[PDB]
């Protein structure tokens, strides 16, 4: 059997910040509070260390095209006006003549956790990883976002290691757009996410954020987004979408491995996230992605801007990848109204497709 969890981290991952808001909240301070965390913890030291690697163009190519790789790869030499110049014709994004560099070895971290995982010589991992990548598009960046890598990663699972089946969920507090799009219509990747959406007046502001995208063409099902449309959402919530909605289908799709777009800006004190969820639920919630796949599980920093919030979901969620109990929950407590409206609304649209969401 497979054993050990591993952990990728790499200082290249801190050589890129934003040249006109040294405040900016995507910063490298995320990534190094988070280890600095690991390590006062005792988490890193239990860890197997596992070495970053650059993409490959082959691998980008797997979702982005030639066009956008090139002028990604083209902002290296750019100056600092031209970097805003270009940045600035995307939605929330800044540049930087280190991003493509650190966005290689971003996308390459989650490959290494891939083939580790896939051929049992660990049992999962996580990256610790920056630029984000889940809002990435094939060619476009978005969203703090230059390549996206779990997109990457599950197309690289399924041509390097032959796997049939990915799940991806996405727990971070934004809708993961640029994974919906990369596998809207393809049903060997289901994408689940969970996201503040508040009918749209929440940052990505699409309607195809909702629940009625389902996927389309044989990917029609394999789309879910569970949007929540109030703000402090508390673990509850998220332990009752995971085991009315998320869990059901897992199970039925059967995954041989899942990724996880694990922000933590839905965490308790996330300055954008609005939401009151606990770091000790993202032991809970990553307890419940082991149980299928065999627990081939691979985690992958998205977002979380409040740094000692966003350290203590990852520690939570280490904890769990290493096999320590499951925390006590501490404001625990039933879902709410609105997250169980929302739910009960997702089903709907999915229950078609689903034979496990059919217990009505
Ligand atoms: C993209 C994003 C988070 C993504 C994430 O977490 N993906 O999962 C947040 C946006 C709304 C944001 O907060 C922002 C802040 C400052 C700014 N400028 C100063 C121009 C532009 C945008
Ligand atoms: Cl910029
Ligand atoms: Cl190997
Ligand atoms: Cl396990
Ligand atoms: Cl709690
Ligand atoms: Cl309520
Ligand atoms: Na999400
Ligand atoms: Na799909
Ligand atoms: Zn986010």
């Amino acid at each position: 059997k497979a054993t050990g969890t591993g952990l990728v981290y790499v200082d290249a991952f801190t050589r890129f910040h934003c040249l006109w808001d040294a405040s900016h909240p995507e910063c490298p301070a995320r990534v190094s509070t988070v280890m600095e965390m690991l390590e006062t913890e005792g988490l890193l030291g239990r860890c197997v260390q596992v070495e970053a690697r650059a993409v490959t163009e082959d691998e980008l190519l797997l979702v982005h095209t030639k066009e956008y790789v090139e002028l990604m790869k083209s902002t290296q030499n750019m100056t600092e006006e031209e970097l805003k110049t270009l940045a600035e014709k995307y939605d929330s994004v800044y540049l930087h003549p280190g991003f493509f560099s650190s966005a290689c070895l971003s996308v390459g971290s989650v490959l290494q956790l891939v083939d580790k995982v896939m051929t049992s010589q660990l049992r999962n991992g996580f990256s610790i990883n920056r630029p984000p990548g889940h809002h990435a598009q094939a060619d476009k960046m978005n969203g703090f976002c230059m390549f996206n890598n779990l997109a990457i990663a599950a197309r690289y699972a399924q041509k390097r290691h032959r796997v049939q089946r990915v799940l991806i969920v996405d727990w971070d507090v934004h809708h993961g757009q640029g994974i919906q799009y990369i596998f809207e219509e393809d049903p060997s990747v289901l994408y689940f996410s969970v996201h503040r959406y508040e009918d749209g007046s929440f940052w990505p502001h699409l309607k195809e954020s909702d629940s009625s995208s389902v996927g389309s063409g044989a990917g029609q099902g394999y789309n879910i987004n569970l949007p929540w449309n109030k703000v402090g959402m508390e673990s509850g919530d998220y332990i009752t979408a995971f085991q009315q909605l998320l869990l059901p289908v897992a199970y039925e799709f059967q995954p041989q491995l899942v990724l996880v777009a694990a922000g933590f800006d839905a965490v308790i004190g996330d300055p954008k996230g609005g939401m009151q969820v606990s770091p000790e639920c993202f032991s809970i919630l990553t307890h419940m992605l082991k149980g299928v796949a065999q627990g081939r599980l691979v985690l992958a920093l998205e977002g979380g801007y409040n740094l000692q919030s966003t350290a203590e979901g990852v520690c939570a969620s280490m904890r769990s990848l290493l096999g320590d109990p499951c925390p006590h929950l501490p404001s625990s407590g039933a879902p709410c109204e609105s997250a169980l409206k929302s739910i009960s609304k997702t089903i709907s649209d999915l229950y078609p497709f689903w034979k496990s969401l059919q217990t009505f």
